[PDB]
């Protein structure tokens, strides 16, 4: 069991890490970035989920056959799907009523069982504060807790982290910078917590939608368009009196410069492009010559009815408009 | 250049090998497969595309800026159009009419153009005729002629045709046999060249879908739903003189395996399902106890509005039925 949990570590991460040479009006600069699509559900809530069910049962607060259960439609409820079926759990997800059919699919497809949410029975929240009442009156119940539960970040510290970091150094480079967008936290908690034990001096940035300034602001919620971060708070494993000041990046912008991205070679996420467009933010503060590291969380595979496939109005502020890609310098894995 | 070609090796192979055991009426068997959603695009055919164009580097087959063309709609469509972007090359597929959106913008994504063929002006064939067609026009082009290519197989006898050797070899175990489905017939001759240099007794099947016996009968072609392989010709690729006897699945049992796949975790394609339950036929043939390799193309995302997610209608005949998958045994990667 401790075998199965130790091979099963080979189901998840040793990801890409990717040299991506640009020109930005027209000055050549470069970010580094982890591809996570190279995971068994294709994004990096695969090595999430995998370390909170491990670290789980090594802390007997999960017990073989109980019911895990949470609150997605992204990722996490994916990756907790694969891994609970993998390991013999069954898997709940609760989710707002209007997600697609195409969302609903996949999580359905790994065996995991679909309860709707009206909008009005709390939407989101409605979701979340049905996980605590299902484990409530089903004490057996393993909640994942994903925006509070530290396992999460952890799992980036140990995992995700220590990758990128190690990386690094075999290019004799040091981490002047991380940005990551935030949905639960984890990400920019855990990779910073690990790039800071070994680049004291880096800057750790959470990243935002513009349009949805709820970091930066504190309190303000809009609609973007940028799936897995900026859900409607601020998630409790984030904080933000500890991380460097927030990045904020207009949807539009991050889905152009996805779109760019593909185009190059790298199918990836909306989230993907706002990571990257935020990376070079951070590196326009810091010095055109800074090492700036990002993520990419996941694939296009899955936003492919969504606005990443349309033209998108671009504007004055964008960044993606001055943004050429040339290539690819490079590609680490070990 | 020869930098270039060396680093982005690291985009693609390296999956995992996974043991799967499973309860067959009801005595306890196992099946070896490689998970290949694990590379740049989410298919095997990563593989074949870097290596179709590193190999035409090589012996100066492809000139910088030269356009790729070939006619798909599958994964080799999406590896060619990504691998071609990273490399600057400009792609053209060619594709029947009647593609999905789903389908189109995909490849598109990646840059490619899309060039759609009638019923009438020939369909499927026709795209394979339209691309010959073009390149008579515009000399300049490379063709990947995935059919007929020998850097197609070559692909796999050096890439995970090893690393499937080695990663049995590591368990004690021989090979006794391997069964792949044939679209190209790449995987099946390359990875079959690779396990007979080293395990010479094993028995290597190339797979069709019993709903159109192809490769069986010589000449039969009908409607199926198993796709990536068993196109309406056999392909030059293919030497069946030179293989063992044909293997033949459903295509129903097929995707009920893959079912049943994603049930426990892995959630892969049609292709993936019919691999498995071939791989379970091989083995019911040469000894319950046989190790018998096979492959998993790629993952279930694309096929999200394809039959995979709907009942189907079980038949007597079916293995799926009779299969009950218990868990992993063990997960190798190097
Ligand atoms: C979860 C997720 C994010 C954000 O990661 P956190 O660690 O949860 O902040 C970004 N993009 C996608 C696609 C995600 O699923
Ligand atoms: C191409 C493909 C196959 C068959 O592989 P060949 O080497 O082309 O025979 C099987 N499944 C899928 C999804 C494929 O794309
Ligand atoms: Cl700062
Ligand atoms: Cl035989």
């Amino acid at each position: 069991e401790q075998k199965k949990m130790k091979y099963l570590e080979n189901l998840v991460g040793k990801t890409p890490m990717l040299e991506l040479i640009f020109d930005y009006k027209g000055e050549e600069r470069r970010i580094f970035v982890k591809n996570e699509s190279y995971n068994l559900t294709g994004s990096i809530k695969d090595r999430m989920a995998f370390y909170t069910l491990k670290k789980a049962y090594e802390k007997n607060e999960i017990k073989k056959g109980a019911p895990i259960v949470e609150a997605t439609s992204g990722n996490t409820g994916i990756a907790f799907s694969a891994m609970g079926a993998i390991l013999g759990h069954p898997v709940i997800i609760y989710m707002p009523d209007w997600m697609s059919e195409e969302r609903k699919s996949l999580i359905r497809s790994f065996g995991a069982k679909i309860i709707l949410v009206s909008r009005k029975e709390g939407g989101f929240l409605g979701s979340i504060e049905k996980t605590k009442e299902f484990a409530k009156n089903n004490p057996d119940t393993y909640l994942p807790s994903q925006f509070s539960n530290l396992y999460n970040s952890e799992a980036h510290y140990y995992g995700i982290g220590l990758e990128i970091v190690n990386e690094m150094k075999s290019l004799n480079l040091n981490i002047d910078g991380f940005v990551a967008g935030v949905g639960t936290g984890g990400t920019v908690m855990g990779i910073g917590k690990r790039i800071k034990e070994n680049f004291s001096n880096a800057k750790i940035c959470p990243l935002e939608p513009l349009n949805s300034p709820t970091l930066s602001t504190g309190y303000k919620v809009a609609k973007h368009r940028i799936e897995g971060i900026s859900d409607e708070f601020i998630p409790d494993l984030v904080k933000l009196d500890k991380l460097d000041n927030v990045v904020s990046v207009d949807d539009g912008d991050a889905i152009v410069m996805a779109q760019k991205l593909a185009k190059c070679g790298l199918g990836v996420g909306i989230s993907s492009g706002a990571n990257f467009i935020g990376a070079l933010m951070l590196q326009n503060k810091l010095g055109k010559d800074s090492v700036i590291v990002t993520v990419f969380p996941d694939d296009n595979k899955k936003y492919l009815s969504t606005d990443l496939m349309r033209e998108e109005k671009v504007k004055e502020d964008f960044l993606s408009k001055d943004i050429t890609l040339k290539e690819i310098k490079n590609v680490l894995r070990v």
